[PDB]
């Protein structure tokens, strides 16, 4: 446990640890949500309403009029700041515990407004130091169990950034890790949060495909075999039947859930598997309320619930 490196003892934080905020970047009539603006905003409103029952929510947007649609919801705060990308998981600040204090890390993302967004937020609202790390990393490309283990895809971090051994060593040093599981197989920016996620310190929930005809079948079967070698308990998340927008197959995945205080918010796609994954996850998480939120509209811009938010954890800063 008590390991120090270059002045610091570091502990990585699993998503189920207690939080202060869930943070989101609203879609506005300027980015690529224009055609179905009211559509996605209605999804957001539902998502926000659900979360706000359990913990505070912070919504980031350029104009006060953007916030107007969410003014009635309890436990919702607002922060004026320009942006376009709504996928805050990609660029948002990532918390670690450093020498007993929570400390947010700002990795370099490839950009412009988003890169600034974090500085404004931390300078103006939180009034807190924002440690810049010179390393290419999106929040959706990593997943922690909170016991020094991290899950990631070989296709992500090796592409973005220079040995794997060096990247492995660097990542272990940054997050105080004892182990990184590098997944070669499976798919649905490549991101581990579309494929596999820790749901407790001993358990990994992961996408699977039951239809042999489907192109996902063998990649996900191979990913399954890899995950069987880790020794962690496995919980399966069968992908729904193909969904489409304008003849394009949407990357619907149940792995893009998000932990918040006392709850796990799971994407629903109006498929029979919604019910299967909710019951399965619910039984495996006896102290969480599992709540499905219609995530179909989100998929039009190639992301789901987890991609659209970032967690800010509770504790001494
Ligand atoms: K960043």
């Amino acid at each position: 446990e008590n390991l120090y490196f270059q002045g610091h003892m570091i502990k990585s934080i699993p998503e189920w640890s207690e939080q202060e905020y869930l943070m989101l970047s609203l879609p506005h009539e300027k980015s690529d949500w224009n055609p179905y603006l009211e559509e996605i905003l209605q999804s957001y409103k539902e998502f926000v309403k659900v979360v706000s029952e359990f913990q505070k929510v912070l919504l980031i947007a350029p104009k006060q009029s953007d916030f107007e649609n969410f003014k009635d919801i309890k436990n919702v705060e607002f922060f004026k700041c320009d942006t376009n990308d709504t996928w805050i998981r990609d660029f948002g600040a990532i918390d670690i515990v450093e020498n007993g204090r929570l400390k947010a890390l700002d990795f370099t993302f490839n950009s412009e407004l988003d890169n600034a967004v974090n500085s404004k937020l931390f300078k103006e609202k939180f009034k807190e130091e924002l440690k810049k790390v010179d390393f290419i990393l999106e929040g959706g490309s990593i997943d922690f169990n909170g016991e020094g283990v991290m899950l990631t895809s070989s296709h992500c971090l090796l592409n973005e950034n220079l040995n794997k051994t060096q990247i492995d060593t660097k990542l272990k040093e940054i997050f105080g890790l004892k182990q990184i599981i590098w997944l070669e197989n499976g798919f649905i920016d490549h991101h581990i949060d579309t494929l596999a996620r820790f749901i407790d310190k001993n358990t990994i929930a992961h996408c699977i495909c039951e239809d042999e005809e489907d192109e996902h079948y063998l990649p996900l079967q191979k990913m399954k075999e890899e995950l069987k070698k880790t020794g962690f308990d496995l919980l399966e998340l069968p992908i729904p039947k193909p969904l489409y927008y304008e003849e394009r197959r949407l990357g619907a995945t149940y792995a893009n859930f998000v932990f918040i205080n006392n709850a796990l918010i799971v994407p629903f796609y109006k498929d029979k598997n919604d019910e299967i994954i909710a019951k399965r996850l619910s039984k495996a998480l006896p102290n969480h309320k599992i709540i499905g939120v219609d995530a179909r509209v989100f998929l039009r811009q190639n992301g789901s619930l987890h991609c659209s938010c970032q967690n800010r954890f509770k504790g001494l800063r």
